[PDB]
């Protein structure tokens, strides 16, 4: 319908990309895929960075794709523009998709990710907030989530669910 609210799928959303094209998100269909919201000057952004990226090295080839959303929620540990966010991945020489900063939490969540917080039956009332930077989501091939791992959990805790969902 349009209402993240009625949504049953990551494929109902869209949003722009770190260069501002508008992705729309069933562009994933069939893939598995990691969705995470991400951040410059956090205590953790240089293992959630590598291991992201390692993580896309060795399973791209399986359909992993990376959606990393930058956020300035979490400690203003994101404050760069776009422009500059865009210049700081390529440090870590990050090749999967990056995304416009966007809010995770509060009244102008990205509805995205209004949805990601609802994921076990939430009844539309805020689901479970983002706790910090680096939460990671992993979604399965029909875009239905199917864990969540928090901002102390390094990526590469998802490696051994990975297979399930190739």
């Amino acid at each position: 319908t349009g209402d993240w609210r009625t949504a049953t799928s990551l494929y109902e959303f869209s949003a722009p990309d770190i260069d501002g094209n508008m992705v729309d998100l069933s562009k994933y269909r069939g893939h598995t895929v990691i969705v995470t919201n991400v951040a410059s000057q956090c205590g953790k952004t240089e293992v959630n960075y590598k291991q992201l990226v390692e993580l896309h090295e060795r399973y791209a080839e399986r359909g992993l794709r990376i959606l990393a959303f930058p956020c300035n929620q979490f400690g203003k540990q994101e404050p760069g523009s776009n422009a500059e966010i865009k210049e700081f991945m390529a440090r870590y020489n990050v090749k999967f998709d990056m995304f416009a900063k966007i809010d995770v939490n509060g009244d102008s969540a990205h509805p995205l990710w209004k949805w990601l917080r609802e994921q076990p039956n939430g009844k539309g009332i805020g689901g479970n907030a983002i706790k910090w930077n680096f939460t990671k989501f992993l979604i399965d091939k029909e875009g239905k989530v199917v864990k969540r791992y928090g901002p102390m959990d390094e990526p590469k805790v998802i490696e051994a669910d990975l297979p399930k969902y190739f």
